[PDB]
């Protein structure tokens, strides 16, 4: 209430003749600034707005709507000398005008201005106006709390200062930095907008220093001895050059403290996690005394839609023929009218973001180990969408112009043939072959026109998959992809169905090179390699095994990738040399993440300077363009700080039940029924790879055409190539026309081999969970892989049998038996029955002839623990109390009503 009265009084210093409406407007503005910015939920904010309006009307029942107008009540002293209220649009234009100069100065990164930005900027400016302005910007990473802070601090002419934090950064260094910032604040009279983040704190002593820096503005145990005398020298000089009389030592120190009071603004940016705030309050009470905390909520659907619309402007998404048959909105308010498919693309992007939010909520509800999606992920997703759309359109345009060049070359060949004619059989053969070529190539042209319909949707789905997914397992990746596909089809945005992510995002040669460089054939590994190839945020590999580390080591052997770690004392030494040379650096053990990497991960290198210099620590080091840093770990799952979570692309190699199911299905299809596996590999190659080989034959034909210069005496040299091209075109046509028969029998074969895969996954994860029973029962994935390879390629029972239906049964029985034999051999002779009947339950789930009997198993396991004492008296002489109670509990079971 004191701040309320102070703010109202300040707003009325130079302003006269204000009506009652203006006064209640200022009252409401101050109430919203001091009572609503601190709320965390939107419900609290709207309740505050409703209650302020109802109290205003109750205590002032004879006022005009001049009290409220537009709910964006904003006051700015930028447009006029006084603290006059301003309109949304005028302030937006002025902020854009100032942002032009801001971009000219530094940070050329574009910032789309939404309603939230203008409000946050005005709040931070209001806090900056008062001499004791201190901020606690609590908001999710990527919201731009730091960016807005710097923008407004520059806009008010405040020299921003930041602490460069690393693992070796000691408390004495913090005291020296505080001495420097206070010297700049008091001496030379510099308005410092000194800022910090939660990552900028590694020792509480920082927090007790800020306690006295905020509450009193003077740090007593900072300036001692020589430092104190030097400080008094500089500040006594500053008093003279600022026209201030020199006094005794104590009075001069007091004047310096007052100068720091009026020339220092400390800003805190914090994780919205309230648990951290609970003891942040305890460590420093001044965080709730001198700091006006400003809660930054997650970017709203309005903000996400505006970001998507503004950034996706360079791309050409204008499709004149588009139909909207259903009503699937997200923004709900701006341009809901039938779109030009660009609004549809942006709506799909924001729906993808909401889809991740819903998936995260569901994962947290039905389990844990859930990571939080920051708006920086949206910016990464938008950049991925733009780059991938550019690539996938430029490549098709260049191959289309190649086809046009080939057509013109064939026309020129026709002209040469007409000149030559005026052997006849050779002429007729080449004439019919070239007519067939004309038909095939006009078909190619119409196909090229067809892919323009699907490029937008396919690239959107691929970018949403690569930029967002990567931490989730195979099942959740598939669920997200199918949800995105269903929504995009429902939005009538044309995307090609049955899209192979691996084949669409990579070519044959890169995939085979990956396979050579120690990469498993699992589709999860291929997708992870895809994410590792193209990326904006430097990867953070999650892998319990060492397969990914050795794979990426092999991938960059030529580039001289150096292996270091955070635990290594020479980590900075090993990283500076790699940065200067331009060599990739793989840093393992990200558990003790070094905060010195924040500038590198944020890619905040200042390109404004002549050479591209990064401010890594105190020193400035030039950023080599080939500096590709990598992060990795050795644990399956661990919680990461959210600030680190928003600067890296989580690529996860951790196995799961669905991953084991897919691997076992692929392995059994490779071993049993290799024809279906070959036909599916041909299907995967049908997306681009076969077309790429056809283009290679096309360019070989083009080379031969001017190699022979239209020879007619020896025409077979080109007739062979033409015949091969015709045969390959016919083969591709047969493969495409069989895409209805195929994936109709392929799906049947796959679902036939599904019980084996699910049984394998269940058996492996039961073996993994066997750690609970006894500390000695520890089994690796390699052990189960050996078991499964043995039961496939080494069974003695499969030597003679060849019928697939009998071979599957024999393989399943052999797998069960061999798994039991290999596991029980290292189990005490009291758990053999336990594992055996666990495998029996797994098989009973696998078989279909009888129900699962889940109620019976639940009873047999725990249902006898139900509490009841009615009818517990034995009725027959041949019965006891415990047996009578067991009779009652079994009579509870539906199968035993009459017992
Ligand atoms: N209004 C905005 N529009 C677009 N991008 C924005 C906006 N505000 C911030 N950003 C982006 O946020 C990134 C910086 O986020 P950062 O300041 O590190 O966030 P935080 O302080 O929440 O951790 C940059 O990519 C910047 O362009």
């Amino acid at each position: 209430m004191t701040r309320w009265v102070r703010g109202i009084f300040e707003a009325l210093r130079p302003l006269e003749t204000l009506p009652v409406e203006g006064l209640i407007r200022i009252w409401a503005h101050e109430a919203l600034r001091l009572f609503q910015d601190r709320l965390v939920e939107d419900e609290e904010r709207r309740w505050t707005d409703e209650n302020i309006d109802t109290v205003a009307l109750k205590h002032f029942p004879n006022i005009d709507r001049e009290k409220a107008m537009s709910r964006p009540i904003l006051y700015s002293n930028w447009l006029s000398k006084d603290y006059i209220p301003v309109d949304q649009e005028e302030l937006r234009d002025y902020v854009k005008a100032r942002l032009k100069v801001f971009y000219e100065e530094e940070l050329d990164v574009p910032l789309v201005l939404f309603n939230e930005v203008l409000d946050h900027v005005l709040r931070i400016d209001r806090i900056f106006r008062q001499p004791q302005g201190h901020l606690l910007l609590i908001g999710v990473s990527g919201a731009g709390k730091t960016t807005l802070s710097r923008f407004v601090a520059w806009m008010n002419g405040l020299s921003v200062y930041q602490i460069k934090v690393h693992r070796k950064y000691t408390g004495e260094d913090f005291d020296e930095d505080l001495r420097t910032v206070l010297r700049r604040s008091g001496c030379k009279n510099e308005k410092i907008a000194f800022i910090m983040d939660e990552s900028n704190v590694l020792d509480s002593g920082f927090l007790e220093r800020m306690n006295t820096l905020l509450a009193n503005g003077e740090v007593p145990g900072l300036f001692e001895g020589d430092e104190y005398a030097t400080l008094m020298t500089q500040c006594k000089e500053g008093a003279q050059k600022e026209g201030l009389m020199l006094d005794s030592h104590e009075e001069l120190y007091k004047w310096f403290t007052s100068q720091v009071i009026r020339n220092l603004h400390v800003v805190f940016t914090m994780n919205p996690s309230s648990e951290g705030l609970k003891d942040r309050a305890a460590t420093s009470p001044a965080l709730f005394n001198r700091c006006v905390l400003n809660w930054f909520g997650d970017w709203s659907t309005e903000a996400l839609y505006q970001v998507g619309k503004e950034f996706t402007s360079k791309m050409d998404l204008e499709k004149p023929n588009y139909i909207v048959p259903d009503y699937m909105p997200v923004v709900y308010d701006k341009l809901p009218q039938p779109p030009s498919h660009r609004e549809a693309i942006v709506n799909s992007c924001v729906f993808v973001h909401q889809t991740l939010h819903q998936a995260n909520a569901r994962l947290a509800k039905r389990g844990g180990r859930t990571m939080a999606i920051t708006p920086r992920h949206y910016l990464d997703f938008i950049n991925h969408y733009a780059n991938l759309f550019h690539e996938k359109r430029s490549e098709l345009e260049e191959q289309q112009m190649h086809l046009n060049v080939g057509l013109r070359k064939i026309k020129e060949t026709v002209d040469q043939v007409e000149e030559l004619r005026r052997k006849v059989n050779r002429s007729t053969a080449l004439l019919k072959s070239l007519s067939a070529e004309r038909e095939r190539w006009e078909k190619t042209s119409e196909t090229f026109k067809n892919q323009m319909s699907t490029i937008a949707g396919d690239c959107l789905l691929s970018a949403a998959f690569i930029a967002y997914a990567g931490y989730f397992d195979q099942q959740m990746r598939q669920n997200l992809f199918t949800t995105w596909s269903h929504h995009l089809q429902q939005a009538n945005i044309q995307f090609r169905t049955d899209i192979a992510r691996t084949e669409y995002l990579s070519n044959a040669d890169e995939r085979l090179r990956w396979q050579a460089s120690s990469l498993p054939a699992d589709d999860l590994c291929t997708e992870n390699a895809i994410m590792l190839k193209r990326f904006n945020r430097y990867p953070l590999i999650i892998d319990p095994s060492g397969q990914a580390t050795e794979f990426i080591m092999n991938e960059y052997k030529d580039r001289k990738i150096t292996r270091t770690s955070f635990l290594d004392d020479a980590f900075r030494k090993n990283l500076e040399s790699a940065l200067r040379f331009g060599n990739p650096l793989l840093v393992q053990d990200v558990e003790s993440y070094d905060p010195v990497l924040n500038p590198v991960l944020n890619r905040e290198v200042r390109r404004t300077g002549g050479r591209v210099l990064i401010t890594l620590g105190d020193q400035d080091i030039d950023l080599s363009p080939s500096f590709v840093i990598f992060l990795s770990t050795r644990d399956p799952t661990v919680e990461f700080p959210p600030d680190l979570c928003s600067r890296v692309t989580f690529v996860n190699f951790t196995v799961t039940r669905s991953s084991l199911q897919s691997q076992c299905l692929n392995e059994v299809l490779k071993a049993e029924r290799p024809d279906v596996d070959e036909k599916r590999s041909d299907l995967l190659k049908l997306q681009g790879e076969f077309q790429l080989r056809l283009r290679q034959l096309e360019k070989s034909l083009l080379q031969a055409l001017n190699e022979v210069k239209g020879r007619i005496l020896d025409d077979d040299t080109i007739i062979t190539t033409l015949e091969n091209l015709k045969r390959e075109a016919a083969e591709v046509t047969r493969k495409v026309e069989e895409t209805d028969i195929v994936m109709q029998e392929v799906e049947t074969v796959s679902q036939q081999y599904l019980p084996l895969s699910t049984a394998c996954s269940s058996i492996y994860f039961t073996m993994e969970s066997l750690k609970q029973i006894h500390f000695l029962y520890q089994y690796s994935l390699q052990f189960f892989l050996d078991i499964y390879h043995n039961v496939l390629y080494e069974n003695p029972n499969l030597k003679g049998v060849t019928d697939h239906t009998q071979r599957l049964s024999i393989i399943t029985k052999d797998l069960f038996q061999v798994a039991f034999n290999r596991v029980a051999r290292g189990m005490l002779h009291q758990d053999h029955i336990t594992f055996a009947m666990l495998l029996a339950r797994i098989k009973l789930k696998g078989t279909v002839g009888e129900p699962t009997y889940d109620a019976e198993f639940q009873h047999f396991l725990r249902g006898n623990e139900i509490v009841l004492s009615a009818g517990s008296t034995p009725r027959i002489q041949g019965l006891t109390v415990e047996q009578a109670e067991a009779v009652v509990r079994l009579s509870c079971l539906p199968a035993f009503k009459d017992l």
